[PDB]
């Protein structure tokens, strides 16, 4: 038979059969993928910064690193550009990231001082073993990355290929007014302070008085993309500002001349447009996860690494509005969203209680989730390559939506008319449909760019949209034969992902055969406390008795496969305090037990013994391990379940109970009143094709200027602006109007050929 054994051999990876761009062109082309023609772009230079960016010059001398000079790509010379991302691991460097079998020793060991039998204990051995078989944790294979492109495009244009939800009865508002329940928006910025719009460039956004920081703020450790490949976005902060002006500067000059001579301008615009080409085109990252080794040729999963440029200015538009605006459930009555939903602070209990009330059907969003309750089941479902199933006007209607309510007040827009052409014209061509840059091949994008710049609301929208066309065929249940046909009709996929069946009884039962534990008695637990496994934005839910209410515990099957194979460090820092290692270490167990690792008898005392042993370890060796741990949350892989909690991590009886102590909600910010009814009666309503502009001027402002030339972009500003004065309410109607006021002036766009297919074109001049 076959050699078996306890500690299986090291891995050695399959050979990656798309090595180079030679193998990598056949595989698209023979697929039918395509391949662009390579645009060229400018050699980067240097640049005094006390020039280009004369504003933030003496922010140098008293993040905000500044470069006395920048790069710019405005150089003399040209090239195509490169990007040959690292897969660890391969044949050539197997030992990349190891699985913890310091982890399934202990476990082993432990479970066999238990003095007789249990299977329960053996479980946990069984499950983090079979783990460090099947799966391992890596960046893929190119082959991977391919085989994952094609499956997107089969996705997008294959068997159920995507559709303009503008030309399927839905328009910007009645996506917005919908958008409304499913996502509600408040007035820009954070906790201090307010009022600065879409008025001026990023440039800007560092106002001085008596230094205030406006700039959305994003990690300066990821890939700044192009133009700057083989950088971080700390190291081109200022150069991601410098360019953003530039083009925005470029195109407010391109706005406020329009026409006068023969709208000769456009070949002036889609010149501009082409010059930034660059922006449209985005690094093909392999993200690094816990991969199926059978499969680590045929799925590796791909993130878009946007232009910091484009990124910077789309999150403008999108972060200072979606950041202060915590709306969810959890706050407004029939709000379906679950956004910035936390299940710790007492978050997780009120779901459950939420799963728990009669009122059924019912469903529940976050981007591309979709959890419904309906006939007493419980429904986990998923979008097929949420971000592939985009549109470039999914976008567009979105990015209407966020202006339209989030940068206006009570109708009056506050925002350029650049900004306007921007968002509604320039952004989603940029980032939809676009392109991508795997090794020197310059390939289409299909759809969106999964991770790229704002895309939680567009896969938030086509989510909103299933559940739109779920209402009208009057809330079929997820598994019929109606609810699957919901993707003929919209163009978008999704399968069921999980289903648990009489799931308000198997919640109730959670509270009866709650074994003793950490939340139940304060003692270490001997067996695994029963739990309900939602995957309720990735979580289950378990009774605590001292708490006298459910608690998080991170899903079972995540848990074992973030232990089998912990992340690595990426930069090494060398930072040497005797420990870099070691008290990561601690960092690795203490946060596996915290998440739900509490929860399962062998594995928590595992990572208790291998947390201590390091602990212990480093008090000798001299390392001030307090210290090391004060922002730990940026440390862990979940972290961010943990962040702005300031919390030690040391997983006692006290500490899991104080991290889930009921906590009153955050107060709700909305915009306009809030709705207290639900997405039920906003989705019939709108079936009359009766509803009111509830955008006021704005949203005139900007029907306008999708739906004329890109160009002629003040003027329809203008014409929009002498169409709400007169009035004599509807929006269908005013829609008519104003278009004949766009006929009337001469500058709406004809048809097939809008401004947002005359900007994409221009982005892939070649030629």
């Amino acid at each position: 038979d076959v050699e078996e054994l306890l500690i299986p051999k090291v891995w050695v990876p399959p050979e990656d059969p798309l090595a180079s761009p030679s193998r990598l062109a056949k595989f698209l082309r023979e697929n039918g993928y395509k391949v662009l023609q390579p645009r060229s772009l400018p050699e980067n230079e240097e640049y005094e910064t006390d020039q280009i960016l004369p504003d933030l010059a003496w922010m140098r001398q008293i993040g905000a690193v500044l470069k006395p000079t920048l790069s710019l790509p405005i150089g003399d010379q040209e090239y195509f550009p490169k990007y040959y991302p690292t897969h660890r691991p391969s044949k050539e460097k197997p030992n990349a990231y190891p699985p913890d079998i310091a982890l399934l020793k202990q476990m082993i060991y432990l479970f066999l001082q238990v003095p007789e039998a249990n299977e329960g204990l053996k479980d946990e051995v069984t499950l983090l073993t079979q783990n460090i078989r099947d799966k391992a944790y890596g960046s893929g294979t190119y082959m991977g990355q391919a085989n994952r492109l094609v499956a997107m495009k089969e996705v997008a244009t294959g068997r159920n290929p995507n559709k303009d939800p503008l030309k399927l009865g839905y328009t910007f508002e009645s996506i917005a007014q919908l958008l409304d329940i499913t996502l509600p928006v408040g007035p820009p910025g954070e906790d201090d302070k307010p009022w600065v719009p879409l008025t001026r460039v990023p440039s800007r956004m560092l106002v001085l008085t008596g230094v205030e920081d406006y700039l959305p703020k994003i990690n300066l450790k990821s890939s700044s993309g192009l133009p700057y490949v083989g950088r971080t976005k700390g190291e081109t902060i200022g150069e991601m500002i410098a360019i953003s002006n530039q083009f925005l500067r470029e195109l407010s000059t391109l706005l406020k001349q329009g026409a006068g001579t023969k709208g000769s301008n456009k070949k002036k615009l889609l010149s501009m447009l082409s010059d930034y080409w660059y922006l449209s085109c985005g690094l093909l990252f392999p993200k690094a996860e816990r991969y199926d080794k059978s499969t680590w040729l045929t799925k590796t999963r791909n993130i878009w690494s946007a232009p910091s440029p484009t990124h910077l200015m789309i999150s403008m538009i999108t972060w200072p509005v979606m950041s202060n605006s915590p709306n969810n459930v959890l706050n407004i009555e029939g709000c379906p969203s679950l956004y910035k939903f936390n299940p710790f602070r007492g978050g997780l209990n009120r779901i459950v209680e939420w799963i728990l009330a009669p009122e059924e059907p019912k469903a529940l969003v976050y981007a591309d989730n979709i959890y419904i309750v309906h006939s007493n089941t419980w429904y986990s479902i998923d979008l097929e390559k949420g971000e592939a199933n985009c549109t470039r006007q999914h976008m567009q209607a979105a990015m209407y939506y966020i202006l339209t309510r989030g940068w206006s007040d009570n109708g009056d827009p506050m925002f350029n008319q650049t900004w306007a052409t921007f968002a509604m014209n320039i952004a989603p061509a940029l980032v939809v449909d676009s392109s991508c840059l795997i090794m020197n091949l310059q390939i289409k994008t299909y759809g969106q760019g999964s991770g790229n710049a704002a895309t939680f609301i567009n896969n938030h929208l086509l989510s909103t949209l299933v559940l739109d066309q779920w209402n009208l065929m009057r809330q079929p249940r997820p598994d019929s034969e109606e609810f699957k046909s919901i993707e003929d009709k919209l163009g978008i996929n999704f399968k069921i992902e999980r289903s648990i069946d009489d799931i308000r009884g198997k919640l109730r039962q959670l509270v009866l055969l709650a074994q003793p534990g950490y939340l139940s008695g304060g003692v270490e637990p001997e067996q695994s406390s029963p739990t309900v496994e939602l995957d309720l934005l990735g979580w289950s839910a378990t009774y605590s008795k001292d708490l006298g209410i459910y608690v998080p515990v991170l899903d079972k099957e995540r848990l074992f496969c973030s232990a089998a194979y912990p992340k690595g460090v990426e930069n090494k820092s060398l930072k040497s305090k005797v420990g870099i290692e070691q008290a990561y270490k601690v960092v690795r167990y203490e946060a596996l037990r915290l998440v739900g690792g509490w929860n399962y008898p062998l594995l928590n005392k595992a990572c208790k013994n291998n947390a201590g042993a390091a602990r212990r370890h480093l008090e000798a060796k001299g390392f001030p391990l307090d210290e090391f741990l004060a922002e730990w949350s940026e440390l862990s892989e979940f972290g961010e379940a943990f962040e702005g909690f300031n919390i030690k991590l040391t997983v006692t009886s006290e500490s899991l109970a104080e991290l889930n102590k009921p906590v009153p909600p955050k107060p709700p910010n909305v915009n306009r009143p809030v709705n207290t009814g639900g997405l039920k009666a906003v989705s019939n309503a709108l079936k009359t094709g009766r509803y009111r502009n509830e955008a006021g001027l704005s949203g005139l402002v900007l029907l306008a200027t999708a739906r004329s030339r890109l160009q002629d972009a003040v003027k329809a500003k203008a014409e929009a602006e002498k169409l709400h004065k007169s009035k004599p309410a509807d929006w269908f109607e005013r829609s008519e109007t104003l278009s004949d006021l766009l006929e009337k002036a001469d500058i709406a766009s004809k048809v097939a050929h809008s401004a947002l297919v005359e900007t994409s074109d221009a982005l892939e001049a070649v030629q």
